[PDB]
């Protein structure tokens, strides 16, 4: 329409030379042979599963409906639609993606008919090969696998008598009387679909966006809870460049993403089309009222209203590694035109373990349950972040490099003093023993592992620089969290110095 050359209209409108051609199918030669793709067969099964749960949604709503005293007509005009967001949204998933699909339905349905009725009818059916539902999380949604697809399923209930087969979310007004909850569920199919309205050529950007995740990925710098970029921060970024080169092939793009994105005057945002106002209360990304926005590293602006910022993890640490990827991707690439090197080049695996001199390794245990050990781990993980940005501002210390992650294992511990050792340095549980007799009774000590890699200022101190404060600090936080984390019977956390030199055999696996 014209919005799709972003704010600063293209930088080139020439198309692809032919040589440029030839090294994009290449690039998609390696994209396939590192299986990013799935087969025609799983696509149409994916279709298949969606086209079932649409069916449901309409039966659901229905349902609800008719418990109203609604019309045979009626019940069946209600509506309700399904919708999806996350990589299947975007045409990046893989073979084993899961397909994340928000259910709307008219203001007289509830979330408790959601979790009620919906589930009802998902369980009273042949495909379903189990349900999870967590009412609890930060946005209620039910977990499930159908026809051997994981589906993720999130509700939102518009401010409205109908939803029709016809209705897309774009209108800023679908969000009218919300609440926390809805509207959190509406902002990700809003932002995936604008992302999607907001690109040139729509192919060229999937292809770029699969070799971004797969380099990213590789490269340890895709997980938002550490301070990287998360899935929909990297798709906005490769659409802000995917905007200033109209016409050119997937590959040249990858190129410009790099040599661009590592010269970009960070702190400037980038943002897929002008930041919009409207009517909510609510808070829009804005750096000259809050504080909190000011403060964003690198910021990636989503382009659905209310716009808020994808990255606000990011630290001065995560942030140098983010431009030492994207320095190798401006090196690498730009070799791969010159047929010197190979896209294979550009796609491989980090050396995180292999670079720093020092780490510094975190490690939650537990004494308990599955679910404590997830919970208590979780917060620690989560944390992390927190010491990182401690410590990369302290005395001599150039980065505190998080890796991305953690370590996990668990033993059969049967008395306490086997507990109470393990966690000093008995029987490693496993995928072959996980489900025998005498593992599966066995009472378990789980323990997650996570790393930092360290570089102190090679300046000409006498000695480095004690990091005692910040790593006690981080203990406590989060002990001092909950009643049972603070016990030491059930959950522990420790922090270990660690030369280059005696890393774990387990960490070159
Ligand atoms: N902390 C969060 N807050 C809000 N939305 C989130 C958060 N973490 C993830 N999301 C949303 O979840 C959506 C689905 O993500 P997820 O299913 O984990 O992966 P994907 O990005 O769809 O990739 P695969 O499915 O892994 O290929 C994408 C994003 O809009
Ligand atoms: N704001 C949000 N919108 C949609 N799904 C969300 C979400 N926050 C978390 N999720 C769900 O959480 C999983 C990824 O963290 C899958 C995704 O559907
Ligand atoms: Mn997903
Ligand atoms: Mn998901």
């Amino acid at each position: 329409s014209q919005k799709v050359f972003g704010i600063t209209g293209p930088v080139s409108t020439v198309g692809a030379t032919a040589a440029e051609n030839k090294l994009n199918d290449s690039l998609i030669q390696e994209l396939k042979k590192e299986g990013s793709f799935e087969t025609e067969q799983e696509t149409a099964n994916r279709v298949q599963v969606l086209k079932i749960l649409q069916e449901l949604a309409q039966r659901f709503v229905y349902e609800v409906s008719k418990k109203k005293n609604m019309s045979d007509g009626m019940a069946r005009d209600a509506g309700g639609k399904i919708f999806t967001y996350g990589s299947y949204r975007l045409g990046v998933h893989g073979p084993g993606s899961d397909i994340d699909t928000l259910v709307v339905v008219p203001k007289h349905v509830t979330r408790e008919d959601f979790f009620t009725v919906f589930d009802s009818l998902l369980r009273e059916r042949k495909e379903l090969d189990e349900i999870a539902p967590v009412p609890d999380a930060f946005v209620p949604i039910i977990k499930i696998k159908f026809s051997g697809i994981s589906i993720d399923l999130i509700c939102a209930r518009l401010d409205q008598p109908q939803v029709p087969l016809s209705l897309t979310l774009s209108d800023k007004n679908l969000l009218r009387n919300l609440d926390e909850k809805d509207l959190r569920a509406l902002n990700g199919t809003r932002v995936t679909d604008e992302i999607l309205e907001l690109v040139p050529k729509p192919n060229v950007f999937r292809i770029a966006l699969r070799a971004i995740k797969l380099w990213a990925q590789r490269r340890a710098v895709y997980a938002n809870i550490f301070g990287f970029p998360g899935g929909v921060a990297w798709a906005m970024l490769v659409a802000r460049i995917c905007q200033l080169y109209p016409n050119a092939c997937s590959a040249v793009i990858l190129n410009r993403f790099f040599i661009i994105l590592s010269e970009w005057n960070w702190p400037q945002p980038v943002i897929l089309k002008p930041i919009e106002d409207g009517p909510l209360q609510v808070r829009v990304w804005n750096p000259k009222i809050y504080a909190q926005d000011r403060s964003h590293r690198m910021p990636v602006i989503t382009p659905a209203y209310p716009s808020m910022c994808a990255t606000h993890n990011i630290t001065e640490s995560t942030k140098k590694v983010i431009l030492q990827e994207f320095v190798r991707g401006v090196q690498i690439t730009n070799d791969i035109f010159s047929n010197k090197k190979s896209w294979a080049n550009l796609f491989e695996k980090n050396d995180f373990f292999f670079r720093y001199k020092f780490y510094l390794e975190i490690t939650a245990y537990t004494r308990g349950s599955d679910e404590q050990h997830l919970k208590w781990s979780g917060l620690v993980e989560s944390k992390v972040r927190l010491l990182v940005m401690k410590l990369e501002v302290l005395a001599g210390i150039k980065i505190a490099h998080p890796f991305t992650k953690p370590f996990e294992s668990s033993y059969c511990c049967p008395t306490e003093d086997d507990y109470e050792m393990i966690q000093d340095k008995l029987k490693l549980v496993t995928d072959e023993n996980k489900e025998e007799e005498s593992i599966k009774d066995a009472p378990k000590a789980y323990l997650s592992t996570m790393y930092i890699g360290l570089d102190f200022n090679i300046e000409n101190k006498k000695e480095k620089v004690d990091i005692h404060i910040p790593c006690t600090e981080f203990v406590n936080l989060c002990r001092s969290f909950n009643e049972d984390y603070g016990d030491h019977k059930v959950f522990n956390l420790a922090l270990r110095f660690v030369k280059g030199y005696d890393l774990p055999d387990e960490v070159f696996d």
